[PDB]
């Protein structure tokens, strides 16, 4: 087994605020927990032309 | 097993504010916990032209 | 096992404010905890042209 | 096992304000805790052209 | 096990204000704690052209 991946690219802004990244061989046997609950937030997101 | 990865690239701004990165062989057997709960926040995000 | 990674590159600004990086063989058997909760914040993020 | 990594590169500014870096073989068996909670902050982030 | 790393490079400014670096074999068995909470701060960050 020999997977081939591609490069990751970006030209404009990239606002990766609050997240988690992994890469490469990552065997898991224990426990991994991901829970998310903000409870007073008023976001705004923009469109495009 | 011999995975091949690509380079990571960016030309514009990259505002990686609050996050966690991993790379390479990272076996896990214990516990990993990720929990997120901001509770008074008013974000704004921009669009494109 | 012999993974091959690529270089990490950046030309513009890179505002890595508040985060954690790992690289290389990092076996884990204990506990790792990541929790995030700012509670009075008014961010702004910019778009592109 | 013999992973091969690439160089880390930057041409423009790099404002790594408040963070933690690791590199190389870093086995962990105890506990590692990461918690973040600023509670009166008004950031601004810039876009690109 | 014989990982091979690359050089770390920078041409422009590098304002590494408030952070912690590690390199090389760093086994950990006790406890490591990282907590961050500034509570009256008004940062500004710049974009690119």
């Amino acid at each position: 087994l020999s997977p081939s991946f591609g490069s990751t690219w970006s030209t404009g802004t990239t606002n990766a605020v609050e997240d988690s990244f992994f890469q490469g061989i990552t065997p898991v046997n224990g426990t991994m927990l991901f829970q998310n609950f903000p409870h007073h937030v008023n976001p705004v997101f923009g469109g495009t032309f």
